[PDB]
C-alpha cells in the first residue's frame, strides 16, 4: 500500500470510523484515524488558509487553520516522520465528497522542502509556489476528479458547470517533481507548505474534507477510499 | 524539432560551423551558430561557476562564468525570450564528447523561475538547488549517457571507473517539474540559474562543452546531436 | 550631495525641466532628468504595481508600472551602476505633492539584494517583504512627511485625517539596514524591488510622483527639493 | 534589564551557576541557566554549524550543531517566544572569553524570519545571509570587542595579529535592522538561523562559548557579563 502522512481539514464527523463528533483538523500518519484532531469551526462560503511546517529536528508536525476575523485552529503532534516515509516522496493535495458535498476548491498552494548540512546554504532545497492554476498544469499531475477551472482555480472535486459541488468524488493534484526529504547524511530536513481553500455547500452537514499529504512517488487513489477517507486510505483501519 | 534556447560553454572551436577559433562561451537561439559570442580562457582541471539570468522586462538574456582568482568571462544577447519559447518548458544540463574528450562533471545546480503579476509575491515560482547529487536523482530526468557519481557529482558524459573521460558520449539532465514561463497575463517573467562544474582532460584540445538549455517540455537528445552540436541540435544550421 | 539611482513614477510634467509633456515613469541616474522615460497612463484612485530589477551582468536597469486589465508601461536603460553607487547604500521609496497634489499610498514593498560568486548559494543576500506597514515600522527610517497609517499604509506625503492629501508635502522610507551592493570582488551583483501603491487626487493634474531609490547610506531629503524634485535632489541639473 | 532568548554553545562547565559537567549546546529563556541542554564533544579546531529554528505553532525551539562525519548534537525546548520576547527585536551572536580563552570566529551567518496571515505569501519576511563579512560591515551592528579580519571573519571575541585568543574578551554583533517577530493579528510566525564557527584554543579547557541571541532592539553588552555570562546577563539568576 502507499504510505501516507497527511494533514486533514475534515468537515463531516464520521464517529464510526474515531472523528471526534465535530468538523475537525488532524494530523493523520498511515491511517485515516487522525493521531491529533483540534476542534475546527468551518466556515463554509469563506476563504480559508492553512499553513503546514515540519523540521526533522524539532519532529513536530503542526497546523493551523484560519479564516480571516474569525477563528485560528491549531494542531500538532510529535513524529519522527523521517522515519515514517520513503527518502523521495510526492506532495499533493487531496479531497473528498460522499453521500453529502462540498466544493473543495484550492485557490493557492505553495511548498518548500529544504535538506540541510554544513552550510548556510541548504544541500537541497524545492521550492513552488502558485498563487493561481493554469487550464493545464503540466506541472501537476491531476488524479480521479481534480481539475482546474476558468477562474484559475483547483477544483479537486467534481463541480458542474455553474459551481455546484457533487457526491462521491475524489480527487488529487500532486507536484510533478519527487521531492528528496531525507538524506542519511542529513543533518536537518524540513517542508513548510500553505494553500488557500474555499469549501461551499448548499448540504446540511458538508462533507468530507481536504487534505494536504506526503507519499510514496508512485502514490496513487486507493480503490475505496472514498468518502470519509478522504483519497488516501484503502480502508480506515 | 525542438526548440532550443541554451547558453553554451563552448570548449573546443569548429570553425567549420561558425565557432570562433577560440574556447568560448555563446548564446544559442535555436541554433548551435550562437548570436553572441565570448572568448573564454577555459582552465581545465579547475573548478567554473556559471550564472545565467533573464527577465522578460530587460529581454537581456546573460551569463558570466567564473574560476576564482583567474577568470570571468562574459555575453549577453537582446531576445525576447517568451516568444521564442513555448509557456510551458523544462530546464536542463547537456554536455558532448566527440573525437575529442573531457570530463562534463556538474558538481551543484540550481534555477528560479518567476512569473509575476500586481502583487510583491510572484503569481507563479519554482525553484530547486542541488549542492550534490544523489545516487538516484529522482527529480533529473537524466538522458543518453549522463549518471550520477559515487562522489555526489553528475557526470553528464561517460567517464571511465578511474573518473577518466571517454570520447563519443552526449548526455544530459533535465529537472523533473515543467516549468512555467510565461502566460499571455503575465506582467514579468524571470528565470536565474547557477551550476558549477570541472572539466578536466588528457587532450590537447578539449571538448566539446556544457550547456544550460530551455526546451519544449518533451525535449530529447535529437539524432546526430553527438560532439559540436552538444546534444541540443540535429544539424548545424 | 547624495549619489541618487532611481526608477520615477512621475505623474506631473514639469517640461521646463526635461520631463515630457505627459505623465511618464523614467530611470534617474544622478539628476532629475531621467536617463529614460516612457509614457504612463496613470490611473488615479487604482492600485497599481511597480517591478523594478537589475543585475551587474547584463547591465540593464529595468521597471515596468501596471494596473490590472489596463496598462504595463515599460522603461529601461543600459548603465554600471555598481560604477555610479557606493559599494554600500540605503534603499527607499519617495514621494512628493507641490503646488499639486495626490496621495503617494503605498501597500506593500519588497526588495532583495544579492552579490554571488563561485557557488549556487550567493555570497551575501537581503531580502525584505512588507505586504502591510505597523503603526511603528521600526525597521524603516521615516524622512520628512511620512508615516503610516490606521490602515496599514505607508502614506509618503501628508494626508488630512479624513485621506485627502495635501500640497507642499516631501517623505521617505528607507529600510534600516544598509545593503551591501558591491564589492570589487563580485562575480555577479543584482537587485530586485517591487512596490504596490495608490495614488487618489482631486486635482485635474495631479502631482508629483513617486519614486524608488537607491542612496548612499547617510542619504537624507535635500534642502530645496520638494514638489519636482521629487524628494531627491538639490536641484534639477 | 534586557530580554534575552538565545542557543548557547557552551565549550566551558561552570558547575556552580548549574552548567552540567561537560561542554554543552542549550536554550536559555531570560537566564544563563538553560531550559534544556544536551552533551556537546566540541571539536576545536574544526568547523562547525549551528541551525536553530522555531515557528509559533509548534512553539518548540530547536537547535542542532554538527561537525562534519563526527558528530549533531541536538536540543530542543517547549515555550512560546512570542510571549517572552517583545514584537520588536535585534537578533545577533555573541561570544566570551574569560579566565580561559578560545578563538569565536563566525564565517558565515543567515537568518530568516517570517509573519504570516491568510496567504501563500509571507505578511512580512526578512532574510539575510553572510558567506563571509566585508572589513566595514555596516549592516552589522558591532558590539564589544567584536570585529571582522582580514580573512572576512567575524572574530567575536579579541584574537591578536598572529590570530592567537585572547582571554577577558566579550563582543556581539547584532543585525542592524530591528526583526518584527509578532503581531497581534499573526497567524504564524517563524524564524530560522545558521551560523559556521571555528573554536581554536590553546588551553586545556577552552572557554567560554558562542550564542545565536534574540533581545529587545536596543540591546547591548550588561554590565559583568563577561566569561560564563556569554555577553547576554549581568547576572546567573
Ligand atoms: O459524504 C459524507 C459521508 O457520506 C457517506 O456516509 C454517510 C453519511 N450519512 C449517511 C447516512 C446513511 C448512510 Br447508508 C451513509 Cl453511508 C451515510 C459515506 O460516503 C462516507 O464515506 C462519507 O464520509
Ligand atoms: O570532439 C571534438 C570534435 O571531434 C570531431 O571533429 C574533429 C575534431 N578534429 C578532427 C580531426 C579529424 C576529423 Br575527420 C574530425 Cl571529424 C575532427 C567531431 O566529433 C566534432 O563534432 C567534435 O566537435
Ligand atoms: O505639484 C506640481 C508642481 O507645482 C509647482 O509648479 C507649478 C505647477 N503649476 C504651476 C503654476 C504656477 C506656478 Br508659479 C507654479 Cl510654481 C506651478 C511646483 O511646486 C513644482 O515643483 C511641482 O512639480
Ligand atoms: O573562561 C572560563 C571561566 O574563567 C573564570 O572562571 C574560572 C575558571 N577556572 C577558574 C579557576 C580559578 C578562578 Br578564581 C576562576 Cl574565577 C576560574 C571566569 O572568568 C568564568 O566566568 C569563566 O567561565
Ligand atoms: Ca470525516
Ligand atoms: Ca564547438
Ligand atoms: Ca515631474
Ligand atoms: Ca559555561
Ligand atoms: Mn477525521
Ligand atoms: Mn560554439
Ligand atoms: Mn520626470
Ligand atoms: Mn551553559
Amino acid at each position: 500500500a502507499d504510505t501516507i502522512v497527511a494533514v486533514e481539514l475534515d468537515s463531516y464527523p464520521n464517529t464510526d470510523i474515531g472523528d471526534p463528533s465535530y468538523p475537525h483538523i488532524g494530523i493523520d500518519i498511515k491511517s485515516i484515524r487522525s493521531k491529533s484532531t483540534a476542534r475546527w469551526n468551518m466556515q463554509t462560503g469563506k476563504v480559508g488558509t492553512a499553513h503546514i511546517s515540519y523540521n526533522s529536528v524539532a519532529k513536530r508536525l503542526s497546523a493551523v487553520v484560519s479564516y480571516s476575523g474569525t477563528s485560528s485552529t491549531t494542531v500538532s503532534y510529535d513524529v519522527d516522520l523521517n522515519n515514517v516515509l520513503p527518502e523521495w516522496v510526492r506532495v499533493g493535495l487531496s479531497a473528498t465528497t460522499g453521500l453529502y458535498k462540498e466544493t473543495n476548491t484550492i485557490l493557492s498552494w505553495s511548498f518548500t522542502s529544504k535538506l540541510k548540512t554544513n552550510s548556510i546554504a541548504d544541500a537541497n532545497s524545492l521550492h513552488f509556489s502558485f498563487h493561481q492554476f493554469s487550464q493545464n498544469p503540466k506541472d501537476l499531475i491531476l488524479q480521479s476528479d481534480a481539475t482546474t477551472d476558468s477562474d484559475g482555480n483547483l477544483q479537486l472535486t467534481r463541480v458542474s458547470s455553474d459551481g455546484s459541488p457533487q457526491g462521491s468524488s475524489v480527487g488529487r493534484a500532486l507536484f510533478y517533481a519527487p521531492v528528496h526529504i531525507w538524506e542519511k547524511s542529513a543533518v536537518v530536513a524540513s517542508f513548510d507548505a500553505t494553500f488557500t481553500f474555499l469549501i461551499k455547500s448548499p448540504d446540511r452537514d458538508p462533507a468530507d474534507g481536504i487534505t494536504f499529504f506526503i507519499a510514496n512517488t508512485d502514490t496513487s487513489i486507493p480503490s475505496g477510499s472514498g468518502g470519509r477517507l478522504l483519497g488516501l486510505f484503502p480502508d480506515a483501519n
